[PDB]
């Protein structure tokens, strides 16, 4: 019932409508959280649908590690799902797809989201994770559309050629606590954002009941994102599971997409990714593992130990 999905780092592997390749990297952390999902036959009988997501998961790999299994069953068990799969089966003028195909993409898309976090959060809760969390980076790829929807601060770069050059965005931005509206959110929960000595540029999500429990001698936990699966003592203190989606026009253009996490991110910027994911082809090299050691190098570089590095390149045909 579940189409075939890839978690293990990807070498350069041609499909119909697109050549992907992912590399991972525990770089200089304990511990290796980070975790990925690609499924490159989404619709059955179809060869111009497939999945990416990349997870970045924090305190513990739980909510990174099982939400990556998540997303496609949900995705495709969405009703506003089984209404894409109808339409691309049925007769329906092109114009009327293309013109119906991109609401609909959104709304499975947000309801993927919202019940792979449900069911996240019951494991949570099953488990005892009380702060287990990931952020989230996914783009549903189907006829020509790429459903963007992402969750936290990794991000999604995506490269364009142009007659001045190769155009680089990352068509998300990052959640951010500080964000006015994110931080209002917070509040409003009876959260709070923390702004902490010598880190005041990258405040903290934290519980309403965070006090407490650190006078009780536990280990209540904070966030520098405030929207993310899991974080189950969290979600009622203004952590949301409400992504941003985009829906963009795969166009002739349109030359490369890369998901990543602020492993990579930090480092590097959508240019600069873009850039080396390029050339690497280019040369015929891993492009994600170009991405992933050109990273690491420049780390190394500056004293700076590595965080979890993750790169899926996905070159468009
Ligand atoms: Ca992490
Ligand atoms: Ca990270």
């Amino acid at each position: 019932d579940v189409p075939p999905t890839i978690h293990v780092p990807l070498p350069p592997t041609s499909y119909p409508a697109f050549d992907a390749a992912i590399f991972t990297d525990i770089g200089g952390r304990k511990h290796q959280e980070d975790r990925f999902t690609l499924c490159p036959q989404l619709v059955p009988g179809r060869d111009d649908c497939a999945f990416f997501g990349v997870f970045d998961g924090t305190v513990g790999d739980f909510a990174s590690e099982n939400v990556k299994d998540l997303v496609v069953p949900q995705l495709i068990s969405s009703p506003a799902w089984q209404e894409v799969t109808e339409m691309l089966r049925s007769d329906v003028p092109a114009t009327e797809v293309d013109e119906k195909l991109p609401q609909l993409l959104d709304q499975a898309v947000d309801d993927m989201y919202k019940n792979a976090d449900n069911e996240l959060v019951k494991m949570c809760e099953q488990l005892n994770k009380d702060y287990a969390s990931s952020t989230s980076v996914t783009a549903v790829l189907a006829k020509g559309f790429v459903a963007v929807g992402h969750l936290g601060d990794s991000r999604i770069a995506m490269g364009v050629e142009t007659p001045n050059g190769l155009n680089c965005e990352f068509l998300t931005v990052d959640h951010k606590p500080d964000m006015p509206h994110e931080k209002l959110r917070i509040m409003r929960n009876g959260g709070s954002v923390e702004y902490l000595h010598n880190h005041n540029n990258k405040p903290f999500i934290r519980g309403g009941d965070f006090s407490f429990r650190k006078s009780r001698g536990e280990q209540p936990m904070q966030l520098q994102y405030s929207r993310a699966f899991g974080g189950k003592d969290l979600k009622m203190y203004g952590l949301s599971n409400q992504p941003d989606v985009r829906v963009v026009r795969v166009t002739p253009q349109h030359r490369v997409m890369i998901l990543a996490t602020d492993g990579l991110w930090d480092v590097m910027s959508a240019a600069q990714a873009v850039e080396i994911a390029m050339q690497a082809r280019q040369e015929g090299r891993n492009p994600a593992q170009a991405l992933v050691e050109m990273t690491l190098a420049e780390q190394q570089s500056r004293n700076q130990s590595a965080d979890n590095i993750t790169a899926m390149t996905v070159f468009f045909k």
